């Protein structure tokens, strides 16, 4: 899903959800969507990529 993140902010989410990850140690979507979903709608921008097991547990995809 596009989410709170157009083209240009689609290249930002990655660094909006890095503070996430790097809350946890990398990519961790059950971890970091935790502290992400304060980026409610960019998170979507996180689990666009990662849309499968978790991700149907994080909520968004």
């Amino acid at each position: 899903a596009m989410g709170k993140c157009s083209v240009l902010k689609k290249v930002a989410c990655a660094a909006a959800i890095a503070g996430a990850v790097a809350a946890c140690g990398g990519i961790d979507l059950p971890c970091v969507l935790a502290a992400l979903k304060a980026a409610e709608g960019c998170a979507s921008c996180f689990c666009e990529d990662h849309c499968h097991g978790v991700c149907k547990d994080l909520h968004l995809c």
